[PDB]
This record gives structure tokens, C-alpha cells and sequence, in this order.
């Protein structure tokens, strides 16, 4: 066990799009039938005049490898937080199914079961204080080693590296969404906030006694172990 999410809602919704693309395919839609390794779920635009994010289930051999402007793919948190992660919708070819409802129902489900409530009190600071942030312990900008705490804009974050958070006992934790301290300008979109953030993390109550330990999973509820 390591000490980091499991990314387990991400497992869930791309799970239920190999089953839409498998219930598709026997619908007779040709291009659905593929094998499950070429089906994700992500969160994104679609084709021309499908421009809003909305969860959709794609075939990756329709992806781009690297996204432009406002076309990239985002995955999802065990928080329910989209965030950039590798790929790029093409815009005409796409091959992809668009499940909005369903996808979205599963993400707060999955919330449910495994977003921090520490971690949730420290993205619900950030959000209030700058619409759209979430808090990571992660890197600025043009500095690679220095961490704090710190309300990020999702855009900026990348799902392939993981960066501190909070655990569900308060205490070191990874998860998907870091930075790499490089020096472009999604490097500067966000605020650090060390005091705020530690404080919305510290007004968590605890699940154990105050005489137990709390020994975190990458599910809730964590142990509350006999001191
Ligand atoms: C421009 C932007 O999107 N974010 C800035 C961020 C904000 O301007 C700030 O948090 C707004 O409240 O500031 C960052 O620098 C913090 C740093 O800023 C200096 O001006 C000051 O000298 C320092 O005391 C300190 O506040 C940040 O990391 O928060 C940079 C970020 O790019
Ligand atoms: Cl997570
Ligand atoms: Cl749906």
C-alpha cells in the first residue's frame, strides 16, 4: 500500500464507458466495437459545436497525443475534480459517446466513498476564495523543489503527476494533480495560501477518539486504531 489515491473513481467511469461502448457496439454501432483497452472516460469538448466539457466515453485511437487550444482530455480525482491528463480531442474524427448523466452520477458517487473529508475542506477554502481552485501542496511557478499549499486552477494541474494532499486522517498523502515547477504561463494560475488551507485542514474533526490513531486509506472511513 502505498501512501496515495487509487484513482479509483477514474477506474469506475472508464469501467462503465467499455460498457456503453460494448451495449453500442451491439446496437450496431460499427465503430464501437473495439476491445476494452482502447475505451476511457473523459472530461472534455467533443466534436465541432460540442464545446462544453461534458463527460463522454472515447476510443483512444481517436485522440490526439497532445492537445491545442481549448481541446484537451481531463480525468478525474477521488475528489471529483477534473484535471488536465494526456491527449487531445480531435475535433472532426472523434470517435466517442457522450454520457454526461451517468458519468456524472458515478463521480458523486464515487466522492462519496473516497474524497477526503480533510482534503474536501481544503479544496471547499480554495473554491470559495477562488472559484474553481483545488488545494495541492505542489510546486510554483519556475521552481522545481519548493512545495506549499496552495489553491490551483484545475487547468493548471496535470494528472499524470502526483503532488501532496491531505490523507483522510489529516495527515501526507498523494494524489493525481501536481505541478512540475517549470516556467510556462499555466505555471503562475494559482494563489498559495499555506495559512488558509492548513487552518480549513486543522478544522476537520477527526473520525478516531482522541486517544486512537488514525492510520489513513485510500478509502473512507480510514483506521482508528487502540492507542
Ligand atoms: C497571478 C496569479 O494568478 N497568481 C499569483 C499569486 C496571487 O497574485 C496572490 O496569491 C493573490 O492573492 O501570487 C503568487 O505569489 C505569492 C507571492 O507574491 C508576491 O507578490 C509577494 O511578494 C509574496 O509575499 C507572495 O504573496 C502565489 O504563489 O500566490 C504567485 C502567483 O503566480
Ligand atoms: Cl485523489
Ligand atoms: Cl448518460
Amino acid at each position: 500500500h502505498s501512501p496515495a489515491s487509487g484513482r479509483y473513481i477514474q477506474q469506475m467511469l472508464d469501467q462503465r464507458c467499455q460498457e456503453i461502448a460494448a451495449e453500442l457496439c451491439q446496437s450496431g454501432l460499427r465503430k464501437m466495437c473495439v476491445p476494452s483497452s482502447r475505451i476511457v472516460a473523459r472530461n472534455a469538448v467533443g466534436i465541432t459545436h460540442q464545446n462544453t466539457l461534458q463527460w463522454r466515453c472515447f476510443d483512444t485511437a481517436s485522440l490526439l497525443e497532445s492537445n491545442q487550444e481549448n481541446n484537451g482530455v481531463n480525468c478525474v480525482d477521488d475528489c471529483g475534480h477534473t484535471i488536465p491528463c494526456p491527449g487531445g480531442v480531435h475535433r472532426q474524427n472523434s470517435n466517442h459517446a457522450t454520457r454526461h448523466e451517468i458519468l456524472s452520477k458515478l463521480v458523486e458517487e464515487g466522492v462519496q466513498r473516497f474524497c477526503s473529508p480533510y482534503q474536501a475542506s481544503a479544496n471547499k477554502y480554495c473554491n470559495d476564495k477562488f472559484p474553481g481552485t483545488i488545494a495541492r501542496r505542489s510546486k510554483g511557478f519556475g521552481n522545481n523543489v519548493e512545495v506549499a499549499w496552495r489553491c490551483y486552477e484545475k487547468a493548471s494541474l496535470l494528472y499524470s503527476v502526483y503532488a501532496e494532499c491531505a490523507s483522510n486522517c489529516g495527515t501526507t498523502w498523494y494524489c493525481p494533480g501536481g505541478r512540475r515547477g517549470t516556467s510556462t504561463e499555466l505555471d503562475k494560475r494559482h494563489y498559495t495560501e499555506e495559512e488558509g488551507i492548513r487552518q480549513a485542514i486543522g478544522s476537520v474533526d477527526s473520525p478516531c477518539s482522541e486517544v486512537e490513531v488514525c492510520l489513513p486509506k485510500d478509502e473512507n472511513p480510514p483506521l482508528c486504531l487502540d492507542e
